[PDB]
Order: structure tokens, then sequence, then C-alpha cells
């Protein structure tokens, strides 16, 4: 089936993965150097072996395409993927007036009412970002995120480069270019960044009227992150193809450090006992063509009949 | 044998490669997305199926490690790999006074005495770069090359970042970091660059006391470039390991567009009829440890018994 490369990744990490201590005190089994490809003409690579929130993938990607770096857009779509990063900055601000929250991440998973107080403050934060325009501007703007890196790379002249916009331009005018690359890695920001881009860079490639993309991911969470990561870029591939009047080719996923957290072993094992079902199909708004102006309703997912979702503790 | 991954690449491009027009009017058979790994503990991956100039690989890499961007160093080592780029700038300079030379590249391969005049002027250029310090400074400095990108990345403050120096620092202090990355891709320079970096970025990785490296190459010339490309990075891996007091792991080569030029078909076919021999071994100066201060004599190649060299026309 279409998602086999993923399941094979999970299998391989379990059999050949070597224990490796990471940024957190919850071990990982890891491998270095891996590549898998998905033929987008066969279907959309959204895991059927477990329910994955396509809505979240769609909203986050549109956020990226808009060159947006403010969490407000995500909150307006019931998408809380980046909340922690904004909250992090808010709590450490000289304007924060509430319970400590030092290292909220680690502490939330082990404390009773603390997690309740944390959730309470987070709820306030979200509501504030949503209604106080001044607040959203100061604490809702993450600054250096994919949207900014893809569409507003800061130069030395003080100007900004719309990498993605320029590459799409290059695809239409020079489809046979071997430099259709967009990088999210900036050496001058990386030394002092909470989390340097995981999705380091990607490259488009046109052949026989088909568009393909290769993503180089430096670090990946096999269980929780990868299923989303695959969907995000396979979707990107479709959108860019859609705008450039091309058909979809393949999505090539290359990994640096691919790792599985120990507290996910049982969860990955049970998923491996499920049999994949036919992959879903993706439909895009035929009339709309400027993917940058795309909206939620312009992307439709069809025939997605997955197995129930699998819950697993996050690494913090 | 150790070099099989290379031969398998050549085979695959011949069987599955699709014709693709490139920057030059000499077609190519190409594939997109490929990865091969070499276990450096088994030997040094220098092709035995054809004689490859290790001396050139060694000198060019030391040039890189020194953060050098001036061709003079290369000329002082009988290494002419980058001459064309410097010459290009020289000829187009308001100080050049000699035969036209417009598009010397394309024209040299098809003309009789023109190639002789070209060679004549190039010889003068080299001699000049070698003796006139003022000349070498103006036309010998390529500026934006690997040495500069690796060790003197220009920031917005006007300062420079020694990426490689910092990463080696990170390897010693945080070997388990999943961000040991060095990028050669700068979005603000790329739009106006003669040849944007082919070797886009690389990542180091430590596990069980072994150091490994993955290189993401956006474009590769299967026949002429790859054999050198493999050696350069396998060597880099050894040097960094040598400085960080680690053993060597694997060299992982990932490709974007891997292509074979049509005027190399017969040459690659004949090489595929040769049987690989035992791989050579690499020996490094035991006393020296600051790889940045390394010199030619500090790197020794042993037991390299290759087949004769294969000549093939370059793509220009």
């Amino acid at each position: 089936m279409l998602e086999q490369p993923y399941l094979d990744l999970a299998k391989k990490v379990l059999d050949e993965g070597h224990f490796k201590p990471d940024r957190t005190h919850t071990g990982t089994y890891s491998i270095f150097g891996h590549q898998m490809r998905f033929d987008l003409s066969k279907g959309f690579p959204l895991l059927t072996t477990k329910k994955v929130p396509f809505g979240l993938i769609k909203s986050e990607l549109l956020w990226f395409l808009h060159g947006d770096t403010n969490i407000r857009f995500l909150l307006q779509h019931r998408n809380h993927i980046w909340d922690e990063w904004a909250f992090e900055k808010w709590v450490k601000s000289d304007e924060y007036h509430g319970p400590d929250m030092t290292d909220f991440g680690h502490r939330s998973q082990k404390d009773p009412e603390f997690a309740a107080v944390y959730h309470e403050e987070m709820a306030k934060f979200d509501d504030r970002v949503l209604h106080d325009d001044a607040f959203a501007a100061k604490y809702g703007d993450l600054g250096l995120v994919y949207g900014s890196q893809w569409r507003a790379w800061h130069t030395s002249k003080g100007d900004t480069i719309d990498q993605l916009g320029d590459v799409i331009e290059q695809i239409k005018t020079h489809p046979y270019s071997r430099a259709l690359i967009v990088s999210a890695w900036n050496p001058e920001d990386v030394p002092t960044m909470a989390l340097p881009p995981c999705h380091t860079l990607y490259q488009f490639y046109v052949n026989d009227g088909k568009l393909s993309l290769q993503l180089y991911q430096r670090s990946a969470d096999i269980f929780l992150g990868v299923p989303f990561n695959i969907a995000s870029y396979a979707l990107l591939t479709h959108l860019v193809a859609h705008e450039c009047g091309l058909e979809v080719g393949e999505f090539i996923h290359t990994f640096g450090d691919a790792h599985l957290y120990v507290n996910h072993l049982d969860q990955i094992k049970e998923q491996l006992s499920r049999t994949p079902r036919p992959a879903p199909t993706l439909q895009l708004n035929p009339d709309k063509h400027d993917i940058f102006d795309f909206d939620m309703k312009d992307i439709k997912l069809l025939n997605y009949d997955p197995y129930p979702a699998i819950k697993a503790p996050v690494a913090v």
C-alpha cells in the first residue's frame, strides 16, 4: 500500500535502532540516514493505520503559505500546534502575572492541578491573542518560523526574500532547473533559536510534466511527527503543482536522525498489526490557482477511512 | 565491495534515467532522489574501478578547511579545479587585454588554435595570480566559495560565523545534538551566483562513539563529479572524527538530481565491466590534531591499486 514506506521505517527503527539519549530524559531508539518515496499519483499519503487530523495539517500549511508567523491565525482555526512557543515567551515576559510556570512543559505531564492551572493560563493566553490586537502583536508573533523563512528571508540590505515565491517563478520559467531549493536553515539565527527548523530544506524537480519534491528532515519523531510531516509536504507538492499547471510526481522524504521515543514502543507495535486501507484522494479548487490566496475550503480530502486514533504521551 | 553503491548508481541511472535537457546542449539521463552509504571502517571509498587524483581532493579540501577562497593556494599545489571561475572574472574585467574569450568554455572544445590561445592566456593568468600579490587579491579571490561559506558566513551585523568551527565545538560538547548542520546555501547570494553550491548542506551524527556524516547534493555528475565528491566528504568525515577523538562511522550520500551526460555513456559502460579491488586505507598524522592547521603531508593514502584512468569530455 501507499503508506508502507512509513511502516517499514517504524519496523527498521525497532530492529536496527540504537539507544540514544536526547534533549529530554525519555530515551529514543534512533537511526541516521533514511529515504522513502511516495507516488502521489497513487493517492494522498495520509496514514490510514491511524486517524490523523488533516484539518490541522491544512491550516498550518496555509499559515505557512501566507508568510504568516502569528499564532492568531491558527487559534482562529482551532489549531493549537504552536501555542507552547508563544506561551513560552509570554510567561517569561515582564508583563506576566500568574503562577510560576517555569519549565511548564516537563512539569505539566507529572503534576495534578498544576496541569490544570497551566491549561487555565494557556486558555487565557489564547483568548487574549484572539481579541487584544496589541497583545497578539507582542506575544502572538513567533517571528522566526516557516512562514517567515519561506516567504520573508531577511537579507543584509534589510530587505526580505520570498524564496518560495521566487522558486515557483523559477519552476514556471525554468522547470529543468536543478536549483529549485528553499532553505529554512539560517546559520545566524540557529545558534540562538528555541528549536532550529526540523524541515531543513526542500527541492522541487520537474520531469515529463510531473512535479516532485524532496524534503531533508534533520530530526524526526517517527510516531507523532512523521505522519503529519508526510502529509504537510505531500500537500505542498500538490499545491505547487496545481499553480504551475503540472501533474504530481513523487514526494521523497529524506531523514537525518529518525527516532522513536521509548514511551511509544507499545503504541507503534500495535499500529504495525493493522492492515492499511486504500489511500484517500485529494481534490483542489479548480477555479482558484494562486495557492497563496488559498483558503481551507479550497482543499478537499476524499475517501479517508482510517482506523481509530492512537494516543501516546508527548516528549517534553 | 565498498564502491558498489557508486556502480549501482551508474547502473540505475542507465536503466531508469529519463532524458532531461540541462543548462548545456549536451543531454543527460537523470533521476531524482537517491541515497547511498559507505562504511568508513571497511576502507576509504576512493574508486578503484578508475584512477582518481587523490592529491587534488586533498588540496581542495585543505583549501576549504583553511577558510581560503583564493585560487593561489590551489595553483601552488598544481591544482587547477577552480581556474575557470577566476579566469571568467578576469577576462570580463576592464583590465583584460587579449583575444575575446567570450564564452571560452563552449568554444574551447570545438576550436583548434582558439583552445591554444585560451590555454595560453590561462597560463598567463595562473602565473600572474602566483606572483603578483595585487593581481591575486583582485582576480584570485573567488569570494563566495565553500571555504567562505563553511568558515566565514556573513551576517547582518557585518560579522562572520565560523559554522564548521562551531559545529566541531558542538560535536565535542554535545555529540548527541541533532542539529550538527553546516549549510552552504545562502538565499540572498544564490539568485546572482555563477554556480550555486552543489553540496548544499551536511550533517554530522554521533552514536556508540562513531562519527557519521550525511551530505545532501542537489545536482551531481555521476561520471566526473561523484567519484571526487565521495572522496572529499569521506575525507572530511575522517578529519573531523580525528579532531573530536572519535572513530569513523558511515558516509551517507543523498542526491537531488543525479545525472549522467550522454557523451559519457560508453565510458560509464566500460567502467561497469571492471571488477572492484580492495579499497585503500587512510592514515592521518597521529601528532597533529587541529585539522584546520593540517597540511598535505598529514594525510596519507595507502594501498590504492586502481585500474587505469578513463578520459571523457567535460560538459561546458
